[PDB]
């Protein structure tokens, strides 16, 4: 009772300010598509084609990385390397740049890619120039989420979301101006984010650069920089699997949802289905954050105690958020879908697939607080393979037969989403209740 009530308060305090940071990341893409309008049908697949591209390839691994950052530096401020917060991150941004260099190499052939896999040609052209365009911020990105880690890990989440929100607005203006004014076309939303993401590396950069807050943890020491990036790529690599192989299914569910019988009827559904997994996935988002925060902390500060009440005060979040969204949702199961389209079939549609998403809503939620713990404790790696067995292994073949097979073409793709997570919940809660927290307070310790 009085040990949750401690970590509650603080948990919640790193919650609502990342939380709000998470709705205003990812309002940002939804911004350049509502700017730029409809334009035309070949813009549309163009463009929709193009930043699915980008996003499988490119922009997951480099979201991905820095989860090794969030157990190096978070277990670094509880151990109080102040030095070593600073040293990870400007390694981290070191390490991004080579990797942004390849990804920019794959980006130029994504023509070509394109029309091998059987696509217009005037499609891939525009998908071409549009990823093209979109190359500065692979770099922007590779300043901007190291320091996002790096003020995240300390407790510092207010000027994240100043800097997140303000970034946000300036997109909405630059939007404005590239489509409505500068009459670019098509990539002009692409260059308005290369110019709203190097907006928010120099206001970062000013931050940490600037302000007494970061007094203690700016700079690196020269002689720990080739130590770090090894440490970086050790837990870089399974955190950047355990995103890719989220984002790339999502994407292999909207294509599966082509081949089925009446594909715009299926895939209009799956797309509502799926944005509304995404608007609470941001909240959801939110809590594990702050659960890996106060958890690779607490682990750092050679507490386990008070990190296995962390991982309780996160998971009583998930509980009330999670009833939150999901009883919300049940109210509305048979009007919201008209806040989506405005044909009747539809609407019934997602009304029908409403308490399935309920499940969603809650499996997501279980499924982030824990990978949150994996990603503050250190073992991301059975979060990469545990994803690969959860819904590649089985919930994609469970997915694929029902909706197939059994005559559930929309619901039978959903079924193999819950099932999916639901495995994916179950490993991840069988993991967190035999893990030894005397040990990882001690492994914190010769990691940091
Ligand atoms: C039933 C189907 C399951 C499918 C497979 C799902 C993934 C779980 C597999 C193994 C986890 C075993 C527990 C391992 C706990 C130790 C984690 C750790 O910290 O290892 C660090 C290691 O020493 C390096 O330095």
């Amino acid at each position: 009772s009085g040990q949750l009530t401690a970590e509650l308060k603080r948990v919640t305090r790193l919650a609502a300010p990342m939380a709000t940071v998470t709705i205003a990341q990812y309002l940002l893409p939804v911004i350049s598509v509502m700017v730029a309008g409809h334009n035309g049908e070949l813009q549309l697949s163009g463009v929709a084609l193009a930043t699915s591209f980008t996003n499988v390839t490119g922009f997951s691994i480099m979201y991905g990385l820095v989860g090794a950052l969030e157990t190096l530096c978070g277990q670094a401020y509880g151990a109080k390397q102040y030095e070593k917060i600073g040293t990870y991150t400007y390694s981290a941004i070191a390490s991004n740049i080579p990797i942004c260099f390849i990804i920019s190499i794959i980006w130029f052939y994504i023509e070509n890619i394109l029309i091998s896999l059987g696509q217009d040609p005037d499609i891939s052209r525009i998908a071409g120039s549009y990823a093209f365009w979109l190359i500065p911020v692979l770099f922007a990105q590779a300043i901007v989420i190291p320091l996002t880690r790096f003020l995240l890990t300390q407790g510092l989440v207010l000027p994240l979301l100043y800097t997140a929100v303000t970034t946000l607005l300036f997109h909405v203006f630059v939007c404005w101006v590239f489509v409505l004014v500068f009459v670019l076309g098509s990539n002009g939303p692409a260059m308005a984010t290369s110019v709203s993401f190097w907006f928010y590396a120099v206001i970062l950069s000013c931050y940490v650069r600037f302000s007494s807050s970061c007094e203690k943890t700016r700079g690196f020491v020269s002689e720990d920089f080739v130590s770090c990036v090894k440490q970086f790529f050790q837990y870089g690599v399974p955190s950047a699997a355990m995103i890719c192989l989220e984002w790339w299914l999502f994407e292999l569910l909207i294509l599966c949802s082509g081949l089925l019988s009446n594909p715009k009827l299926e895939t209009s559904v799956l797309s509502i289905c799926l944005t509304t997994e995404t608007l609470h996935y941001v909240i959801s988002s939110g809590v594990a954050a702050a659960v890996s925060t106060r958890v690779s902390n607490n682990l750092g500060a050679g507490n386990p105690q008070v990190a296995r009440v962390s991982v309780l005060a996160g998971l009583c979040l998930w509980l009330v958020e999670s009833a939150f969204f999901s009883i919300l949702l049940f109210t509305f199961r048979n009007i919201i879908g008209y806040a989506f389209s405005n044909s009747k079939e539809v609407v019934d549609y997602v009304a029908d697939l409403s308490p399935l998403l309920c499940l969603s809503f809650i499996l997501d939620g279980f499924t982030a607080v824990l990978n949150g713990v994996a990603r503050g404790s250190g073992w991301q790696h059975i979060g990469a393979w545990n994803n690969i067995f959860s819904y590649y292994l089985v919930g994609a073949p469970v997915g694929v037969y029902l909706a197939f097979r059994h005559d559930l073409n929309g619901k039978g793709l959903w079924c193999g989403v819950v099932i999916g997570s639901t495995v994916q919940a179950t490993v991840l809660a069988i993991v967190t209740a035999s893990m030894n927290w005397k040990e990882q307070a001690e492994k914190a310790r010769k990691r940091i």
